[PDB]
């Protein structure tokens, strides 16, 4: 099927105008260091930053 910009978005990623962005974050847990990002900058799964 076709690519996304010509990329493949990650789980955490979405397709929106051409570009694999990250998707809207929505995370219950409360951390001392915030969310943990992955490679992309994206917070999901949420997981609690190492610091």
């Amino acid at each position: 099927g076709n690519t996304c910009g010509g990329e493949t978005c990650s789980a955490a990623q979405v397709c929106l105008k051409g570009k694999c962005v990250c998707n809207e974050v929505h995370c219950r847990i409360r951390c001392k260091y915030g969310l943990k990002k992955d490679e992309n900058g994206c917070e999901y799964p949420c997981s609690c930053a190492k610091a």
